[PDB]
């Protein structure tokens, strides 16, 4: 028993991290087979960052201008190309530590692990959610770009995020591994704002089921609700609408605990209208929305990779 | 910017995890050089667990009774011995993935990462604190014993915890890698209770400095306090006494922000006496005590391994 914010084991991704330096700027890259993926702004100087023309800057760079290091070993670059906001550097050596992998584009509300890196070396791993406004609440400093986010399924690493930038509220934005940004953001130093965020309702419900599984049951009430009436309340508290797809995805936790989803909705409705009155759920004084139904099942059932 | 509960990268420890089975019970083991370390209760059956005589049970076991698997590969056991509450199984093959390592016994208030494993395979990584009552708030299921806790310093893994058991409140207890329990616990299925816990004051202060570094400064007041007067307040709210050693350890964060430790103590005293009035600090509605000063510096300065 117990419930923690748990990240995926990071070893498979650690063996793919490299350092990419072009001129004076060094960021991280992801080395898979004979290709290194990194943010395109590695080719910018400080003056270039207000409004860079990346295609122009890349035209003036040749393979040898890219210094790629894997540990203390230089990897020789033999080709380069730009795909959306990422550079693909072909190297003359395939990474022998390349895991089975896929590039996926995750949906808002889904979670992943981030392996935060500097100079191609890992500093830590934490779990994040793709927010409804297409930002993540991460922890990233200068030099962290090219750090990646990922899920693991058995032996397969699904890379879903590459880190590019920080937005005024202390929140983070990036691309999938094809270089397309999540959200309406661009890779330039100009004023950009995230849309208003919203609470991921299906995830709060998943975490309430995690609490029941752990014996923290005080908030269960005796009522039920309709899906339509729940959503009228959710709306006022800035919660996403709950869909029938979300109800189905909560099926395994509902079946395990014997609490119908609409009954858990009635209990959540009460928490939203009345507060927690100084109580905690799973140790938290606020309702938590960064665990998916799958995360709850995986942690409470001991799924391994 | 941003502040997350961040675990160490787990790859170095992942390459050491193995499965140990004796009879019907399977737990995890730690394979370093030619030795596998695991909890001694792998040799118990269900009937044995109320009050096992481990020395007696081990006398009746020979090397071949221990089935050790590293992935799909059986490792042949060639010797066995018991050290306190851990078994040491000598195997005929040294682990080629053994990192530089040390066995350390950590002090209450210190943090570590746990790599939770089942059947020798990792399921997730999370950060934990050794509580003042010598328990940890983890997330562990049947089969998780032998999962380890660790810190990393550059290239060196300091193993400090091996998981053995769960106590009535949903909290966890274990040993160092020499098999000595943290706390007054024994490895048997009998009623055991943890002492009353207390809040790790130096860590709350460290996290308040993390908040200042991130721009969350609303709680800073205009006052100072003496160390003695702060401790009189801390006492009433079940906080550990702050010592001059703790004040010195907070020196780097104090110097970085220009806030004297005793001035931050005055601000904490106000939070304890008055509450947060529905506000949050770094997103949390409760004061957080599972970040050490070192964790704050490492995360806010981008320390890598
Ligand atoms: C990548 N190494 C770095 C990560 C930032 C640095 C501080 N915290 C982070 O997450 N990315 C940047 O510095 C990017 C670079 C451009 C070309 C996208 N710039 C920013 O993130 C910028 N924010 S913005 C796009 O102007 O609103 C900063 C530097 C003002 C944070
Ligand atoms: C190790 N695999 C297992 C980990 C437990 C299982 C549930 N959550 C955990 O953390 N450890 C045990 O089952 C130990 C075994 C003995 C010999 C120490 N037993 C317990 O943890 C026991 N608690 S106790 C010592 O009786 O208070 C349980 C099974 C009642 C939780």
């Amino acid at each position: 028993s117990g419930f923690r914010k748990m990240a995926f084991p990071s070893g498979k991704v650690e063996g793919c991290m490299v350092q990419v330096t072009c001129g004076t700027t060094t960021l991280n890259g992801l080395w898979l087979d004979d290709v290194v993926y990194c943010p395109r702004h590695v080719i910018c100087t400080s003056e270039d960052m207000l409004n860079p023309n990346y295609e122009d800057l890349l035209i003036r760079k040749s393979n040898h201008n890219f210094l790629v290091q894997a540990g203390n070993v230089q990897l020789r670059v033999i080709g380069h190309s730009m795909q959306n906001c990422v550079l693909k550097l072909k190297v003359d050596t395939a990474n022998p530590k390349t895991p089975k992998y896929k590039f996926v584009r995750i949906q808002p509300g889904q979670t992943f692990s981030v392996l935060a890196c500097y100079n191609g070396s890992p500093s830590g791993v934490y779990q994040c959610a793709m927010r409804p406004n297409f930002t993540i609440k991460g922890s990233f400093l200068n030099g962290s770009c090219g750090s990646v986010g990922f899920n693991i399924d058995y032996d397969c690493v699904s890379f879903c995020y590459m880190h590019h930038m920080e937005l005024p509220t202390g929140v983070h934005a990036g691309t999938d591994l094809e270089g397309n940004f999540y959200g309406p953001f661009v890779d330039r130093q100009t004023a950009q704002a995230a849309g208003t965020d919203t609470t991921i309702t299906v995830n709060v419900l998943a975490w309430l089921y995690a609490a029941v599984i752990n014996g923290d049951r005080w908030f269960l009430n005796r009522f039920t609700t309709t899906l339509n009436d729940f959503n009228l309340v959710a709306m006022k508290y800035n919660y996403e609408p709950l869909t029938q797809d979300h109800v189905d995805i909560l099926g395994p936790l509902s079946a395990q605990t014997g609490i119908a989803v609409l009954d858990m909705c009635a209990s959540l409705k009460e928490l939203l209208q009345n507060g927690m009155n100084g109580r905690t759920i799973l140790g938290s004084a606020l309702l938590e929305d960064e665990f998916t139904p799958f995360d709850v099942v995986r942690q409470c059932s001991g799924v391994t990779f």
